[PDB]
Order: structure tokens, then sequence, then C-alpha cells
């Protein structure tokens, strides 16, 4: 190699030198690669970080770590408390706040600057428990906009995370699905120690350093050597925000290791905690202080902000795989507060998933942790589409962990980790935004941490990468936006068919009891299926159909439907059960009714022989029988064009919650709007399948077969009012439920409905926004509300956990 030259006004230099040189970037060290002058001259600590009484306008002694000389103002490099100690000035904290209108910059200042400080496992809750210790940051909160939490990403870990936050994508798509992984294409070993993980070929997707440089906004560095501490960062960050106009960055990144570090030794509310959050407070009144000498503390915007929280977590509650398996010696274990699972040697074609599952699945009574392959994990998660993702997974319980086997933990150390389903309340962390573009004291609901990358963006005016983010949804942060967006345009228009087909043209080996036969209720029939009840079930107008398709709209008294030529079957449909709605049953003599639609042809229909012939497949209703409005209106719940495909270990989910779930909801929520479709995602992608993508299809048939099933329902924020008659904010939970041919993933499923159904679908809450990619539909068309309030409601997740 080579090291010789110098750090000599050098120190932390933002453009990378090639070899030849020796190099004094923060950088360096994980290179060893930094001249060898560079802990001299660019790591000085001579007197410590902070101005004394005494060495107020002192002789500039270059020796030192900071300067309480006359000259360090302009020279940049005072320490961050020099103008109170020496000049009479206030800590910033010590200040009022006052409402910050507008930019307040120096000449020079294209753009405020944005800084991101971030800390790594501060959880939520630390905001309200710590406040007494933690006075800057909570006059950031207070002063600024703040969340009560902001959902982190699945893993609930620090690589997934940061990179998360730094490109909008979910890690599936950037590629850090974990703290350790292994790649089969590249047949390599990614981990938190070692050298592997400076290698290219991890990182996908576009950082925010990068998507900044691209367009011309320059970047300090988003990597701290963890040698450098803290106070040292600060300065740097001080000192680069002095350079000249032409060299100065807009974009910075402050990192601490706290209060994680910490948080592992001794859980996250362990006495020991108080301190690292002391310490964490003081660095923040350091940056502070240091903005408000340099005039930029009414200038830049500050991200405060986590990547995830801290459960308590002990060696004791460890799950054994070699309590279940017997083979546990032909697999490798990703372990801990996860579990990826794949074959030690792929020369075995004796290793079987399938079976390893099985042994894995519901064998002790309160077994700590659940198998699932990939795919069928909750679509929330998002966790499938990367190969460096295992096809076994192993969801964790909070508070546990799972190893291969007891030498694994022995061969206590720790009270605290992280890692669990990222609607876990102890994972969830922080979100503070302050600065003259941020709200003055507003709290804003709590969002996903995706969305951060198309708002860091706005705020430095680029345009984001494509991410995962709904640009516009977080709107409602900033004072001022520069991000309008505009609805997304129907692809296809949907036919309006009229009785187009006499029965006897259909042979469809379906049978229906209906032969039971006034131009009241006559003309009456005819206007249902004219639209005349459309405005009671369609309350947000008709989703759009946002790819190319060939589709009919089928209306009737009690739903209207988006009824698909191509899959042939519904796309969507939509109905509304108000409070005083009343549940019937199936009456005897219609349990087998499937009758023909006289609207759509034949060859655009499914058939009754197909499922007959099927002994695998049954099938389901989308909008219920149960909850027909008359006698005379359920023959319309009966049509084939309401008719979808179901294993019958699913109908078991779908008639509870048809039968006692939407009625439940109705009166707990003042009437409900309900949309609900089938979802294909064969290749596990979360987006819409084509159909050259179906792998499966009711046998002798090409009806394809769903791999999921959505429902969501809508009411009004303001349950005073019905759902059908809301003036103002609406409210919304939604589900992707797998559909499954068995119940393995519910462990209690050989009992009552009602001990285990709910359960199932609350794991599989979903937002809107995750059942419009997987099925190429936008919801809410037509409200009064705002487009921003309505991305924000399309974002929205249910997590039914308790309060924070
Ligand atoms: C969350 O948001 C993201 C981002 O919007 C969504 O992800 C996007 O989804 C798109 C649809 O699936 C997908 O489009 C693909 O793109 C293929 C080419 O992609 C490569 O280039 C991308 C662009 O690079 C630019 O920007 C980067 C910096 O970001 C620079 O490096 C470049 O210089 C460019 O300027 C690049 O982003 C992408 O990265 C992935 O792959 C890398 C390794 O190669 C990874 O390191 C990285 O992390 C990305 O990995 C993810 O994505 C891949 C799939 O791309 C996935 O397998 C991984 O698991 C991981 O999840 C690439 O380098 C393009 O080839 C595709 O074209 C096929 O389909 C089209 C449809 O229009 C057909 O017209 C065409 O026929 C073609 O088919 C051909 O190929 C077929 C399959 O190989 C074959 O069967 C067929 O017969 C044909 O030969 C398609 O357009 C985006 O790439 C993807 N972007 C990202 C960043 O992930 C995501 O969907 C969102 N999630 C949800 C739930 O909504
Ligand atoms: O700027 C970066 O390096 C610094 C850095 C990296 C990470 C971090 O922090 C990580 C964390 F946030 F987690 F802390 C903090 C940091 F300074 N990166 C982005 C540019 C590349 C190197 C890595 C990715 N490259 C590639 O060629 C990719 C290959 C495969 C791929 N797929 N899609 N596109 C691609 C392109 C060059
Ligand atoms: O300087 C850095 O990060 C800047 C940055 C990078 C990217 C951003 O993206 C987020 C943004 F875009 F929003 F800014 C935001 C940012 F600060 N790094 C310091 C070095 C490590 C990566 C982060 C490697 N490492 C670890 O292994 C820790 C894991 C967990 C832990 N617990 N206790 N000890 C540890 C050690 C920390
Ligand atoms: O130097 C860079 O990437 C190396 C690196 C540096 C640090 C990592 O990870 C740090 C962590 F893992 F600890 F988080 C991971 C890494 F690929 N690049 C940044 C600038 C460009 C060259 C490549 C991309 N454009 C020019
Ligand atoms: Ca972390
Ligand atoms: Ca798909
Ligand atoms: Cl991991
Ligand atoms: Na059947
Ligand atoms: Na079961």
């Amino acid at each position: 190699t080579a090291t010789s030259g110098s750090c000599k006004g050098r120190c932390f230099e933002l453009q990378e030198v090639g070899p030849p040189d020796c190099r004094c970037d923060n950088l360096c060290k994980s290179y060893s690669s930094c001249c060898h002058d560079f802990d001299e001259l660019c790591l000085k600590t001579a007197r410590g970080w902070e101005c004394t009484k005494d060495r107020c306008g002192e002789v500039r002694n270059e020796e030192n770590a900071c300067h309480c000389s006359e000259d360090c103002l302009s020279r940049g490099d005072c320490c961050t408390n020099y103008q109170v100690v020496c000049k009479g000035e206030s800590h910033w904290v010590d200040d009022d706040c006052e409402e910050i209108k507008v930019p307040e910059c120096p000449a020079g200042f294209v753009r405020p600057p944005l800084i991101i400080f971030s800390v790594d496992g501060f959880r939520a809750s630390y905001m309200k428990k710590g406040s007494k210790v933690m006075p800057n940051i909570e006059k950031l909160r207070s002063c600024g906009t703040h969340a009560p939490y902001m959902r982190p990403v699945y893993p609930t870990k620090t690589f997934p995370n940061l990179y998360t936050l730094a490109t909008g994508l979910y890690p599936e798509s950037h590629g850090i699905v974990g703290n350790s992984m292994y790649d089969p294409v590249f047949d390599a070993s990614f981990h938190l120690r070692g050298r592997e993980k400076f290698n290219h070929r991890w990182w996908g997707g576009q950082p925010l350093w990068i998507t900044a440089t691209k367009q011309g906004v320059r970047a300090g560095t988003f990597f701290w050597s963890v040698s450098i501490p803290h106070e040292r960062r600060i300065l740097t960050i001080l000192q680069w925000l002095s350079l000249p106009d032409n060299e100065r960055p807009s974009v910075y990144a402050f990192y601490s290791e706290q209060p994680d570090f910490s948080g592992h030794k001794y859980g996250p509310f362990g006495p020991e905690m108080t301190n690292p959050l002391r310490e964490i407070d003081k660095t923040v009144g350091q940056l502070m202080d240091g903005l408000k000498q340099l005039r930029l503390h009414r200038c830049v915007n500050v991200i405060f902000v986590g990547d995830h929280g801290m459960e308590d977590v002990t060696c004791d509650r460890t799950e054994f795989l070699s309590n279940y398996l017997t083979n546990v010696d032909d697999i490798t274990l990703v372990p801990g507060t996860l579990g990826r699972i794949r074959a030690k040697s792929i020369n075995n074609s004796k290793y079987d998933p399938k079976t390893i599952i099985a042994a894995l699945t519901c064998k002790k009574p309160d077994q700590h942790f659940k198998p699932y392959m990939k795919q069928h994990l909750p679509k929330r998660l998002h966790y499938a589409n990367n190969r460096r993702i295992e096809d076994i997974h192993l969801l964790v319980d909070r508070r546990w962990h799972v190893a291969r086997k007891p030498l694994d933990v022995y061969k206590c150390f720790f009270q605290g980790d992280h890692g669990f389903d990222n609607k876990v309340n102890s994972m969830q962390t922080v979100f503070v935004g302050y600065g003259p573009t941020f709200k003055y004291r507003t709290k804003v609901p709590p969002f996903e941490n995706i969305e951060l990358y198309n708002v860091m963006c706005d705020l430095l005016g680029l345009k984001p990468a494509p991410n995962n983010g709904t640009h516009g949804s977080l709107n409602h942060l900033l004072r001022t936006n520069t991000f309008r967006p505009t609805m997304p345009d129907e692809v296809s228009r949907p036919n309006y068919p009229g009785i187009m087909y006499l029965q006897s043209e259909f042979d469809l080996g379906c049978t229906c009891d209906d032969k039971v036969e006034n131009k009241l209720e006559e003309l009456n029939k005819r206007l249902h299926t004219k639209g005349s009840t459309k405005e009671r079930h369609l309350l947000y107008g008709r989703p759009a159909v946002l790819y190319r398709t060939s589709y009919d709209i089928l209306y009737h008294t009690d739903f209207e439907s988006g009824y698909s030529e191509i899959f042939l079957m519904p796309l969507w449909t939509s109905y509304t059960i108000s409070k005083q709605a009343e549940v019937s049953s199936i009456p005897e003599h219609l349990t087998n009714c499937v009758r023909p639609d006289v609207r759509v042809s034949p060859g655009f229909s499914q058939n009754c022989l197909a499922y007959k012939n099927d002994k695998q497949m049954s099938y389901g209703f989308l909008f219920p029988p149960y909850l027909s409005s008359s006698p005379e209106a359920k023959y319309d719940a009966f049509l084939v064009t309401n008719m979808v495909p179901m294993y019958p270990a699913f109908k078991r989910v779908w008639a509870y919650f048809q039968r006692v779930l939407v009625k439940k909801y109705a009166s707990e929520r003042n009437g409900v709007n309900v949309i609900s479709g089938p979802i294909f995602d064969y290749n596990y992608d979360g987006l819409r399948d084509t159909e050259d993508e179906i792998k499966q299809y009711v046998e002798g048939s090409s009806i394809p077969v769903p791999t999921h099933y959505y429902s969501i329902i809508t009411s009004c924020l303001d349950f005073t009012q019905p759902a059908d008659k809301c003036d103002g904010p609406l409210s919304v939970s939604s589900f992707i439920l797998p559909h499954r041919p068995d119940n393995d993933e519910s462990c209690n499923s050989s009992e009552d409905e009602s001990k285990w159904v709910e359960e199932l679908m609350k794991m599989h809450t979903a937002r809107v926004r995750d059942i419009e990619h997987l099925t190429g539909l936008d919801f809410y068309r037509k409200t009064s509300r705002s487009y921003s309030e309505i991305l924000t409601l399309k974002t929205y997740l249910h997590t039914y956990e308790s309060e924070i």
C-alpha cells in the first residue's frame, strides 16, 4: 500500500483522494489508510470540549480541540459554548421558542441546510419517560413538529432501518435485509463486524447523499468512524458549515450508537439508561448552541430521528431449534429476534423445507416463535422479494430469542434487544422536525419511516428517486411543501352491461331454487340494476383501474362491483352496512344456489362444475348473503358474478368475518362501507400479477385462484355521524388475508372462530396503499377531503397494539 503525505489543512476533507495518497476523511480509519498524522492534526483533544472563564480572549493555540480565542468565530472553530462563557450569551435551550416563519440565513445560503441527527435504539416512549433529563430534545420536540412515534421497517435492526431512512425503500428492495446476510448469486456473507459490508454490491437504491450529489447539492459524510467522539462529530459539522458557499454542503448527518449500546446491556428502562439519555441531550445542546453562534439556528432544518426502539430480552427466553428438530445440523440459522433458515449444504437433496416447517408448527403450548414460508408472512412487512431473504422465516414473539441449540447461547450477557415485528410498541421510535420548513408546535399522527426520504428530498429541493413512500402523505408536516401530488389517471374505463343473455345460454352446471314469482316492485328492481342505490354503497367514487383491462360495473340493491372479464370475478365489491342493518341467515332452499348473471356472457363467467370437479377448492361470495337487505335482494348475492374461489379452510375465516365481524364493526363505528376483493401475488413482489403470472386455477378451468383476499373498511372519524352521511375526515382499517388451504398459521384453529379468526385478521392488518400496489386500483377518488389528507389516510395502518 501507500501512506506518506499529511492531513495538514485537510482534516475531514469532503472529496476522497485517490492512491498514491493517504486519506484524511472520516472513512480513512476503516481502510487503514489515514495519513500518519491524522490523529495528531485531525483528532485533537487538548483542553477538552468547553470554554472556561479564563480561556476567554486567549491566544490561539492550534493544539486545542476547540478554541476560545477572539478569532475563533470567523475561523469556524470555537468550542460550542464559547459565546455563552465569554460573550454573556444564553444557551439555545434557555431561550423561549419563537416561531420561525421564514428562513433567517447568512448571505450566500441558497437554501436552508438539513441536519439529520440520528439516534440508535431511541424507543418512542423515551420522549415522555426521559423528558426530565432531555431539555434540548424536549424543546425541539415541543417547538417543532413531532409524531408520538415513527414506525420502523422489519427487521427492526440498524442497517435495514438506517438505509430505509436514507432511500425510502423497503429492505427487500434496497437489499439490506438484516444486520447479517448471505447472497447466493454472489456466494457471499455480510456482517456487522468485517470488511464485507464495505463492498458496493450490497447497497441498492439511491440513498439521500447520492440523490443530493447527482442533482448539485453537496453532502457532508454519512459515515462516522466509531472512535471519533461525538463532540468532534459536532465540531466537524459546525466547521463544514463555515466553509465558503461554493464548498459548503447542504445536507449533513450525525449518528449516535447510544442509547442502543447501553440498552442491550441494561434493558430499555434499566437505571443505567438515564446517563446515555442525558449525554445525547447534551450533544443536541452543543449542536444548537453551535448553530446559534453561527447565526444558523433559525436557518437550519433539524431532524431528530431514531432507527428502532428496544425491548426487554434475556438468555433464559431463548427457544432452541434443537428441541424441535432432529436434523438440526443440516441447517443454518440466522438467530436472535427473528429467524432465517436455509440448508447448510445445497448438495443435500434430502433437505426438505416442507418437513422443517411442519416440525416447527404449533409444537409446544406457549411456543414463542412461528414459522412461515416468506411469501406467507403478513403482507404489511413487505419481507419476501429478495434472494437474500431465506424461504423459511421465524417471527419471534417480543421478549424472546430463537437459537439453533444451547451451545450457541453459552459458548447472561444482555438485557435488551430489538428486531421484532415492526408493529410492536417497544420497537417504535421517534421523529421531530424543527426549522423554518417544518411547522411550529404541531403534533402529527404516527407515520412510517419509508415516508421521510421524499420529505428530506422536498426540504432540499430535490426530485426523489423512485421509492416506497407515498409522496404528499407527509405534507401536513411542512410549512411550505413544493410537492402537490395529483391523482393517477384511470387507464381502463368500465363497461355498463344491460340485460343481454337468456338463462338457457348458460351451461355452468349451476342450479338455484329461484323459480318463485305488479309494476311497482318490477320498476324498482330495474332501477337497482341501473344504480339507483349506488350513492349508498359507493361512498367515495368507484376505484380507478390503473392498468389496461376489460371489466364491467355491476349494480345491485345492496352492493356494486367492478367485474373483471379477464379474471372472471370482481376486482372490487363495494357495500355499506349501517348501524341499524340486520344479519339474516341463508334460507335452506338457497344453500347451493348459484345463478347466472344475464348481464355477462357465459364465456366470461365462472362455472359450478369446475368447483364440483376440484376436490381442493370451494367458493365464497364477496358481498355476503347474510347481509342482504330483503329476502328478494338476497338473490343478487348468489349471482355467479359475486362468486370467488375459496379453500374450505379459508371459508371458515371468511364466513366469520362476513357473518359476525362486519355487523360488529358497523355497530361499533356507526355504519361501515366495505370494499372487498381478490389479490394475486404469486411472485410475492407486493405488486398486482398479470394473468400470465398465475400459478393456480380451479381445476379444469381458467378461473384463477387468489393468493389473498382484502377488505377496506371505512367509516366517519367523528363516529356520531353515520358512515353514509359523514361531513369530515374518515377512519379506515384494512387487511390482506392469505388465502391458505389450511389454518396451520393459527394454533387454536380447531376451536370456534370466535377464539382465533379476529386474531388472524389483526395479524394481517394492511394500509389501503398496500392494497393499491397489489390490485392496480386507486381508492377514494371522490370525497370532499383534500388529496393530501387522503394520501395520509391511505398510508394509515391500524396496528391493534394498546397505547404508548
Ligand atoms: C418499492 O419501490 C421500488 C422502487 O420504485 C419498486 O422496485 C422497482 O420495481 C420495478 C418493477 O418490479 C423494477 O423495474 C424493473 O427493473 C429492471 C431493471 O432494474 C435495474 O435497474 C434499476 C434502475 O437503476 C437506476 O438507478 C440505480 C440507483 O438506484 C443505478 O444503479 C442505475 O445506474 C440506474 O440509473 C435498479 O434500481 C435495479 O436495482 C435492483 O437490482 C439490483 C441488483 O441488480 C439491487 O442491488 C437493487 O437493490 C434492486 O434490487 C431489487 O429489485 C430487483 C428487481 O429489479 C429484485 O429482483 C431484487 O430482489 C430487489 O428487490 C436494477 O439494477 C428491469 O429489468 C425490469 O424489466 C422487465 O419487466 C418489464 C416491465 O416493464 C418488461 O418491459 C421487460 O420485458 C423486463 O423483462 C425482462 O426481464 C425479466 C426478468 O428478468 C424477464 O423475465 C423477461 O423475459 C425480460 O427479459 C423492470 O422494469 C425496479 O427495478 C425496482 N426498483 C428497485 C430500486 O428495487 C418496488 O416495486 C416498490 N415496492 C412495492 C411493494 O411497491
Ligand atoms: O454511497 C455509498 O456508499 C457510502 C455509504 C454506504 C452506506 C452507508 O450507510 C449505510 C447505513 F445507512 F445503513 F448506515 C453510508 C455510506 F457513506 N453507497 C452507494 C453507492 C454505491 C456504494 C454504496 C452502491 N454502488 C453500486 O455500484 C451499486 C451496486 C448494487 C446496486 N443496486 N442498486 N444500485 C446499485 C449500485 C456504489
Ligand atoms: O456514522 C454512521 O451513520 C451515519 C448515517 C448513515 C445513514 C443514515 O441514513 C439515515 C438518514 F438518511 F435519514 F440520515 C443516517 C446516518 F446518520 N454509522 C456509524 C457506523 C455504523 C453505521 C452508522 C456501523 N455501526 C454498527 O455496527 C452499530 C450497530 C448497532 C449498535 N448499537 N450500539 N453500537 C452499535 C454499532 C454504526
Ligand atoms: Ca440501531
Ligand atoms: Ca406480483
Ligand atoms: Cl438480521
Ligand atoms: Na370443490
Ligand atoms: Na391450526
